[PDB]
């Protein structure tokens, strides 16, 4: 349905958010505002973390959520207060707490995914 975008970063609405993380083995999200300043920064410390993850292996996409259009979402994780990053598994949403860095972020990715040997 949403597909028309050059980037790592993928957006993900009310209406394709339960069916695009669904089928993401591991996916994380990040509500964001248009008008948040402190987002300004985070933009850059996602977009890009995306392209290092994206090349990583296993690659880890990332994904922005607007919490100001997609409310039902923000609302469903708590979200009163951006930037809010959450991770995703198969369904399965995680307080994400780490580095909000482009680095940390995505060394932080890394380790959730299984740093070491990980059973199910």
């Amino acid at each position: 349905g949403s597909s028309g975008s050059s980037g790592v970063t993928l957006s993900l609405t009310k209406d394709n958010f339960d069916d695009v993380v669904n089928n993401a083995d591991i996916i994380l999200v990040e509500f964001y505002a248009p008008w948040c300043g402190h987002c300004k920064k985070l933009a850059p410390e996602y977009e890009k973390a995306a392209k290092e993850l994206s090349k990583r292996s296993p690659p880890i996409p990332l994904a922005k959520v607007d919490a100001t259009e997609q409310t039902d979402l923000a609302k469903r994780f708590d979200v009163s207060g951006y930037p809010t990053l959450k991770i995703f598994r198969k369904g399965r949403p995680f307080d994400y707490n780490g580095p909000r860095e482009k680095y940390g972020i995505v060394d932080y990715m890394i380790e959730q995914s299984g740093s070491g040997p990980s059973s199910g």
